[PDB]
């Protein structure tokens, strides 16, 4: 697989071990996002319940089909460097406490809008 399961696999790490370049390199490999190297990928920290609530009362409609969180989240964005689609995949991290924009379907998060950052 469902789009919700895919979203958790790609975008949720509750208690990150770090929030730097090496953290991104290790996590992109662990979540199988390195064949080919994914260009940009954000991990959202904290609990799952707060992320699901964006699809209800803790989010607001944003543009035609997206939703913006009403409060900020701890996030780490991983951006591919070197430009080779082939692994090993090197990444640069950008961590922050930011509002996030997602898409929801059936009350569940199914896509992360990387372009918002």
């Amino acid at each position: 697989d469902s789009r919700y399961t895919k979203f958790l696999t790609q975008h949720h790490d509750a208690k990150p071990k770090g929030r730097d370049d090496r953290y991104c390199e290790r996590m992109m490999k662990r979540r199988s996002l390195t064949s080919p190297c994914k260009d940009v990928n954000t991990f959202i920290h904290g609990n799952k319940s707060n992320i699901k609530a964006i699809c209800g009362a803790n989010g607001s409609p944003y543009r035609e089909n997206l939703r913006m969180s009403k409060s900020p989240f701890q996030v780490t964005t991983c951006k591919h460097t070197g430009g080779s689609p082939r692994p090993p995949c090197q990444y640069r991290a950008s961590a922050g406490f930011r509002h996030v924009v997602i898409a929801c379907e059936n009350g569940l998060p199914v896509h992360f809008d990387e372009s918002f950052f």
